[PDB]
Order: structure tokens, then C-alpha cells, then sequence
């Protein structure tokens, strides 16, 4: 029979580009591999989150329980990921989370069958901080939603920003998902920062750039890539200037990201962003697994250890796994220009996060 790939993604709400983006880049890698995955079919079950903690258990449950998924992939938004992985570390089905940076999911939820191909939070929330330090800034007001993500983000961006002799002058939060900025920008306005960090992304990211520019604040806009990965063609000249960091840009150079740019472009007709490369990775991770053990999938100690010690050709880099799951990987410095971000360079070179309170 097919092997039942359970995904739970948002196809609704704000985050619904994100799902739509990891969903190409999981199917068009199984296209790629003629439709088997270490000699098996594979068959999709789409579950829709609609980034919604309080209906995960019951969603993530089904998937497992009723559809019998032989794996799981997801998810999106990091509150509904973690009462996911709360459930999958518990069962010990194979899962794969394909974006949601929640920390505690490669720290102290950290599970032998639970596996990561994004990032982690607090790592590029730091990583954006050192390079806004570097860039010579000193005075930051925050903007975000009031969700583990954005107060993640917001936390290791604040240890960086602080670190190197910056102030944090305000945390603004919005709550998820809402997108009325009017009252954050007249905040902005009136503190007078010389950069503003945000975190949004999807829908809430799109409208934010375009309202945070129709201010005329004359304030430089910062964030982690999300802020303007998939939405630079719809922000059009709203979005120019936006700096940005994150652990792909598409003008990367290497091979697999040249020929996955071309196969991404030929399907769908735009380039891939960052959830469609994480979604293409999460694909080439549970190859790797189901390669291990000859399409057994009923063998999970054995596609645990070989997913765990998986190593590919990423668009990205060269794919690697810390001992807590998470991906090591560089992090570029970005400018949104023209309806694309370019690479200004190395932010931060590849280093494993810290698995505070891993066992493993």
C-alpha cells in the first residue's frame, strides 16, 4: 500500500500561504523522485490547523489515530506545533516539523522521532539582533504577535540587541492574528526609534509592510525573513529597503537550489521562498528515512537514527542536524529590492542552537 504522509498545515487564515508554499515543496519533491520515496507511493492526508491551538490535539489526534498516518509532517504556527509534537512525542510516529521555530521543540521537548528543517526561534531572533548591532543601530522599538513565535523571536533578539550596547525601547504586541497597525505605527512615531524589528508573516506581513510604508516614518524596517519571504512580487515598492535576515535568500548560487528554483518556477510559475525550500527538505529528510530501512516504515528506531543522521544537498547548503534535531545553517543579511531579496552576505556561519534541557 501507499505510505500515508499526514499533514497538518494551515490552507486557511493568515499562515495560509505558508501552507500552500510547504505543500508545493513537499509534492513537487515527490514528483521529482517519480512519486515513491525509498520505493514507496505516497499518499497525502491535508489536514487544515487553521493555525488554531485550540483545535491541534483533536487534528493531530485524528491524523494519528483515525487516518493511521505512517508519518507526520507539520506545522506552521508554533502554539498549534507544540501541542502537535506534545502528541507525536508521546506516540513516537515518525514527524517531521516543516517550519514552526518554537524552541522548545529541538530543546526540552526534544524526541528521538521528532525532526526539524526550519530553525528554532530564539536562534535567528539572536542572529537578527548581531546583525542590527553590526549595521550601527542602538535604539529598537519591537512589533509582533502576542504568540510563542513572536515573543521567541522578539526574546533572542533582545539578548543580541542588548549584548552589543542597543535599547529596546517598547515591545509592541498585537494579538493573533489580527492586522489594525494604525495604533502601533502612531506608537512607532511617537518613540522616535532609529529601527523597527517585527515578526509577522503571511497575510499579516504583507498588509503590515504596506501600511508601516504608507506612514512615511522614516525609520528603517528590520526582521527575521519571514517578514518578506513569498510576499515581495504583492508588497511591490512598499517592501524596497527592508532588511532582513534569515537561512535562505534565492539568488543562492549552489546547484540543488539552481535546478529546485527552475522545477519550482516551471510548476507553479514564481520562485520558491523559504517554506517551499523547508517543505523540499522536509521531503528529502523522510527520503532519506524510508531509504534506510528498505520502505519499512514499521521499523521507527532504525528511520529515527538514519533521519537523525541524514545528509543531503539542500537549496539552501549542505542539510545537517544537530543532536536536538534542528538544522545547522548559515544565516544571510538581506535587502528587499526590486521583488526579490538579495544577499548582502554572511550574518551568522552555521552553529548548532543550544539544546537547553535536550535529553539526548
Amino acid at each position: 500500500g501507499a505510505l500515508k504522509v499526514g499533514l497538518l498545515l494551515p490552507y486557511s487564515g493568515t499562515y495560509a500561504p505558508l501552507g500552500e508554499a510547504i505543500t508545493r515543496g513537499l509534492e513537487l519533491y515527490v514528483q521529482s523522485q517519480g512519486g515513491k520515496l525509498g520505493g514507496r507511493s505516497i499518499s497525502f492526508v491535508k489536514v487544515d490547523d487553521e493555525s488554531a491551538p485550540p483545535k491541534a490535539t483533536e487534528l493531530t489526534t485524528k491524523l494519528i489515530q483515525s487516518e493511521k498516518a505512517d508519518v507526520l509532517i507539520g506545522t506552521v504556527h508554533s502554539g498549534v506545533a507544540m501541542a502537535m509534537v506534545k502528541i507525536a512525542r508521546e506516540d513516537g510516529i515518525p514527524t517531521i516539523v516543516p517550519n514552526a521555530g518554537a524552541d522548545i521543540i529541538t530543546r526540552a521537548m526534544c524526541a528521538p522521532n521528532v525532526f526539524r528543517t526550519s530553525f528554532a526561534n530564539g536562534q535567528i531572533g539572536r542572529a537578527t539582533g548581531d546583525a542590527m548591532i553590526k549595521a550601527g543601530l542602538k535604539k529598537a522599538v519591537t512589533v509582533t504577535w502576542k504568540y510563542a513565535a513572536g515573543e521567541e523571536m522578539v526574546s533572542g533578539f533582545k539578548k543580541s540587541f542588548t549584548a552589543g550596547k542597543g535599547e529596546v525601547v517598547k515591545d509592541i504586541t498585537i494579538a493573533f492574528p489580527d492586522v489594525e497597525f494604525q495604533s502601533a505605527l502612531a506608537e512607532i512615531a511617537s518613540l522616535k526609534p532609529d529601527c523597527v524589528y517585527a515578526f509577522f508573516s503571511g497575510g499579516g506581513a504583507l498588509k503590515f509592510i504596506k501600511d508601516y510604508a504608507a506612514a512615511n516614518l522614516g525609520i528603517p524596517l528590520w526582521g527575521p525573513g519571514f517578514l518578506t519571504d513569498g510576499v515581495e512580487a504583492a508588497a511591490g515598492p512598499a517592501g524596497d529597503g527592508i532588511k532582513t535576515v534569515l537561512h535562505y535568500v534565492s539568488d543562492l548560487d549552489n546547484a540543488e537550489n539552481q535546478a529546485f528554483v527552475k522545477s519550482f518556477e516551471a510548476a507553479y510559475k514564481i520562485p520558491p521562498d523559504v517554506f517551499a525550500v523547508q517543505g523540499w527538505d522536509a521531503g528529502q529528510l523522510l527520503d532519506a528515512g524510508v531509504k534506510a530501512v528498505g520502505g519499512d516504515v514499521a521499523k521507527r528506531k532504525e528511520l529515527n537514527a538514519a533521519m537523525a543522521a541524514a545528509s543531503f544537498a539542500s537549496p539552501r547548503g549542505p542539510f545537517k542536524l544537530s543532536a536536538a534535531h534542528n538544522p545547522v545553517q548559515n544565516f544571510y543579511l538581506r535587502e528587499l529590492k526590486g521583488g526579490k531579496s538579495v544577499n548582502l552576505g554572511l550574518a551568522a556561519p552555521a552553529v548548532a542552537d543550544e539544546a537547553i534541557g535536550c535529553k539526548l
